[PDB]
């Protein structure tokens, strides 16, 4: 009746960390990434392929998925999750390395946003889907795309509403400190809009203006180790308040300026105070 093919062929790792393993594969001539998870994060699979036997979200700025394979070994389980291939990479390398200029910059955190708020929002009735939180955004899971664009990846801390916890240098203070109202499905919502306000942040300084550029650098990279403890960041984030530095240049640009403005209002330490995805999307429309 039908042959069902199967077989991807792995043609190059463009990943390796705890999480396991994510090769460029081959299906049918056509690329597609592959993620072979580790033992440790075998829940991830499982949170992810959850989601999507629930809601198969399709948006410009979510990494396509294709697939959920469990495949029996002899002694174990295999598990892959399949989706798009975005052959730049993730925006934390493309910062690395390039440079951006306002347009480009522009579009990048505006892509984000919109990505954040597909996620944030309920959309009722058929082909509608619950609001998700992501719970760990940050520059390595962001892709971006040869158009100009960025889409959102991973998805296996995701929590949907009708051992795995987020990056510790990109905790908000109430995750840090212990406070966050876990009952409260719009907690979740303002710990992914401070980790968006760190992005932005890390995208920002990489925009060209008179001249001037910042290098790369991780959000809190003067203030805390490599690795940082969760201590570590309790006392920068919630004892001492501090935030990432607006170097005087931004404020000789109007883009710049107009985006340290929108940082603030991701950074609230009262998370009810932050913008929502949505309303920084307008502010994002507006400049330039
Ligand atoms: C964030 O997480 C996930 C990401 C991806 C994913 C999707 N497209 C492309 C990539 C990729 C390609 C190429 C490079 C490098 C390698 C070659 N050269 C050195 C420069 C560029 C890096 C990255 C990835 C990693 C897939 C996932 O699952 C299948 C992910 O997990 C949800």
């Amino acid at each position: 009746q039908r042959t069902v093919a199967r077989d991807i062929t792995l043609l190059e790792c463009v990943g390796k960390g705890r999480y396991g393993e994510v090769w460029r594969g081959s299906w049918q001539g056509e690329n597609v990434a592959v993620k072979i998870f580790s033992s440790r994060d075998e829940k991830s699979w499982f949170r992810e392929t959850e989601l999507y036997n629930t809601v198969m979200l399709r948006h410009e700025n979510i990494l396509g998925f294709i697939a959920s394979d469990m495949t029996s070994r002899h002694s174990s389980t295999q598990l892959w999750l399949i989706t798009h291939y975005h052959e730049m990479g993730s925006l934390y390398d493309y910062l690395q390395l390039t440079t951006l200029d306002t347009v480009s910059c522009l579009r990048i955190v505006l892509s984000i946003a919109s990505g954040l708020a597909h996620l944030h929002i309920e959309i009722f009735g058929t082909q509608g889907k619950p609001a998700i939180a992501h719970r760990d955004l940050k520059s390595k899971n962001i892709l971006v795309k040869k158009n100009g664009q960025c889409c959102i990846a991973d998805l296996g801390l995701a929590v949907m509403h009708s051992p795995r916890v987020g990056t510790k240098r990109y905790m908000a203070p109430e995750v840090l400190d212990e406070t966050i109202q876990v009952d409260c499905f719009d907690s979740y919502k303002r710990v992914d809009i401070w980790a968006f306000g760190l992005v932005l942040w890390e995208v920002a300084r990489r925009m060209v203006s008179n001249g001037i550029v910042e290098d790369y650098k991780p959000p809190f990279y003067d203030v805390v180790p490599n690795d940082p403890s969760f201590e570590d960041m309790r006392k920068v984030v919630c004892v001492d308040q501090q935030r990432p530095n607006i170097p005087n240049r931004w404020f000789s640009d109007p883009t710049l300026t107009s985006l340290a403005k929108l940082m603030k209002e991701c950074w609230y330490q009262n998370p009810s105070a932050r913008l929502t995805a949505l309303r920084i999307k307008k502010t994002l429309t507006k400049i330039d």
